[PDB]
């Protein structure tokens, strides 16, 4: 029928969205952790900075 | 009546999945942004720092 026609259509668009969101969510997960490691490393040279500047 | 019912159920689960993923993306974008505001605020401090001694 037609209620089936539109449902197939709506489900097609929905499945695509879900695909794009899952990938986006993964990309952000990585970007965010990469971010945290870059932040943690930014301090590593710093721990040696104020630490070696003190004594 | 058979597939029309299957279709509706799939559709329902998809709409909820989209809404949940959408909420997840928004949270990650916030965390990420917030992290950039600290990364930045910090950098601006080295400015007064590395050159402060130059």
């Amino acid at each position: 029928m037609d209620k089936v026609e539109e449902l197939l259509s709506k489900n097609y668009h929905l499945e695509n969205e879900v695909a794009r969101l899952k990938k986006l969510v993964d990309d952000l997960e990585d970007e965010l952790y990469a971010q945290k490691l870059k932040y943690k490393a930014i301090s590593e040279e710093l721990d040696h900075a104020l630490n070696d500047m003190t004594s």
